[PDB]
C-alpha cells in the first residue's frame, strides 16, 4: 500500500522538523518545489545503524546542494527526541550538529503515505525517495531494518535523473 | 502489488530464455535456499536496459560467490528476449547471457511486484532482493530513464547475508 508511485506527485506532508540551526519548524515537501529532494526514513532515534546514515548524509549535504537537491530525514520519533539526539555530541553517541532537517512523524501518517510503515512495530523501514523539482517521485528504495543506505549511490541516482531530465525536456 | 518487506516474495512461474539459449519454464521457488536478485526492465531492444542486463550477466560470477541467483524479467515475449540475445553485440545485441531472462506477457508478475507502469503496460526498473528463505529484503524501483548499479546490488546482497548471520569465541 501507500501512495508513493513513480511518475506521480510524491505525497505531500506537513510536519515538525528539527532544522540545521537546531530549532524546530513546520515544513512541507511542497516548500521544496524547484529543487530535487532526497527524502529518507529511518526506524527510530538513538539506535546504532541510523546515526551512521544520518551523519553521512549530513556530512555530505554540500554535494547535494551543488545538485540543487535538498536532503530530508524522517522518523516516527517526536521532535523533542530528534533535538535531544542532535544535542548529544557525536563523541558521546549522538548526531551532533546537522546540515539537514529531521522530520518527526509521530502519527505515522507520512510513513504510511510512503508505504514504509512496519505495521507490526509502529516504525518505518529504511525508505529513501528521490523527488524531482516538479514534485514527481522518480525513485523508490526500501531496505529491511539491518542494512543501511549509500550516499554515493544516492548521488549517482540524483545526478542520473538530472542528466536524463535534459533529453526532450517536457518543454 | 504484493511485494512487502519481510513477507514472502510473490511467486511466479514464467517462460525464460536460459543461459544456454533454450526456453524453460522457471519459478521463483526453484531458487529457495539461495538469495535471488530479481530485476525488471521495460522492453527489449532499448538503450538503457542492455547496459544493465550485460553488466549483471558479465558479473554473474560475483553473485554466484554470494550464493545468489540473478534473474531478469520484462513483459516482452521470450522469443523477443532470445532475438536480442542472438543479435551480435557489435550490432547492439545482448550477446550470450549468464542469467535467465523471464517473459511477463500477461503483466501479472510486474503487477504482483508493484512495478507496472499502468498507462503503458511495461514495468518500471524494479529490483528485488529475496533471501534464501524466500523473504523479500529490499525494494528498488527506478523511473524508466535511469539504470541500476551492480556494485550497489552486490553491496546490499552481501550486507543482508552478513546481518543474517550476526561462534562466540
Ligand atoms: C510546453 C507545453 C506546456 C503545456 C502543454 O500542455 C504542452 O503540451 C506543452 C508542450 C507548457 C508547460 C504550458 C505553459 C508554457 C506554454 C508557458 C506559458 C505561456 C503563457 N504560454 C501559454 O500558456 N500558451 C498556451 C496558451 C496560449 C498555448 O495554448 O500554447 C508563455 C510560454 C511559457 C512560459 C513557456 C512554455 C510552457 C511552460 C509550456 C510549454
Amino acid at each position: 500500500s501507500g501512495n508513493a508511485k513513480i511518475g506521480h506527485p510524491a505525497p505531500n506532508f506537513k510536519a515538525t522538523a528539527v532544522m540545521p540551526d537546531g530549532q524546530f519548524k513546520d515544513i512541507s515537501l511542497s516548500d521544496y518545489k524547484g529543487k530535487y529532494v532526497v527524502f529518507f526514513f529511518y526506524p527510530l532515534d538513538f539506535t546504532f545503524v541510523s546515526p551512521t546514515e544520518i551523519i553521512a548524509f549530513s556530512d555530505r549535504a554540500e554535494e547535494f546542494k551543488k545538485l540543487n537537491c535538498q536532503v530530508i530525514g524522517a522518523s516516527v520519533d517526536s521532535h523533542f527526541s530528534h533535538l535531544a539526539w542532535v544535542n548529544t555530541p557525536k563523541k558521546q553517541g549522538g548526531l551532533g550538529p546537522m546540515n539537514i532537517p529531521l522530520v518527526s512523524d509521530p502519527k505515522r501518517t507520512i510513513a504510511q503515505d510512503y508505504g514504509v510503515l512496519k505495521a507490526d512495530e509502529g516504525i518505518s523501514f529504511r525508505g529513501l525517495f528521490i523527488i524531482d523539482d516538479k514534485g514527481i517521485l522518480r525513485q523508490i528504495t526500501v531496505n529491511d531494518l539491518p542494512v543501511g543506505r549509500s550516499v554515493d549511490e544516492t548521488l549517482r541516482l540524483v545526478q542520473a535523473f538530472q542528466f536524463t531530465d535534459k533529453h526532450g525536456e517536457v518543454c
